[PDB]
Formats: C-alpha cells, sequence, structure tokens
C-alpha cells in the first residue's frame, strides 16, 4: 500500500513535473523571440536603416 | 523500502516544483532581452537629431 500511493505520488509529481516542462521551456523559448529580435531590428533601422 | 517510496515522491514534489523553478528562473529571464534592446531607441534619437 505504502508503495503503492507513493508511487501514484511519484507518478502525480512525474505528470507535475512534464506539464511544467512545456510552460517552463516554452517560456525560455518566448523569453527572446517576442522581444529582442524585432526591436534589434528596428533598432538597426533606426540606427542604419 | 516503503518508508523510502515516501521519500523518493518527497523528491519528486521538489522536482516537479523545480519545473516551477524553471518557470521562475528561466522564463523569468524576458526583462534581460527587453532591457537590453528596447533601449537604443531612445539614444538614437540624437542621430536623427
Amino acid at each position: 500500500t505504502d508503495d503503492l500511493y507513493e508511487v501514484a505520488e511519484a507518478t502525480y509529481e512525474a505528470d507535475s513535473s512534464l506539464e511544467a516542462f512545456q510552460t517552463a521551456l516554452d517560456g525560455v523559448n518566448t523569453a527572446i523571440d517576442d522581444v529582442a529580435v524585432s526591436t534589434l531590428q528596428t533598432e538597426i533601422e533606426e540606427l542604419t536603416g
């Protein structure tokens, strides 16, 4: 019992970690793309375009 | 073994919340990517001038 219920908790905190991968990792992906890239290009435009 | 399976799932609560730390440390980068790169423009106006 005290294996299985805690195997359950292990599965649940696997799942919770595994959903949190999708949000955290994409959180990193979206940190720069939506933010630095285009603005640098606009600052390149105003500098030199 | 059960007594240590409790410890296993306790490591997994911390594991899953460390995916929350991936949100809290890695997605949270985005202010860097903003403030480094939304910030030539104010000074570029002394080129436009």
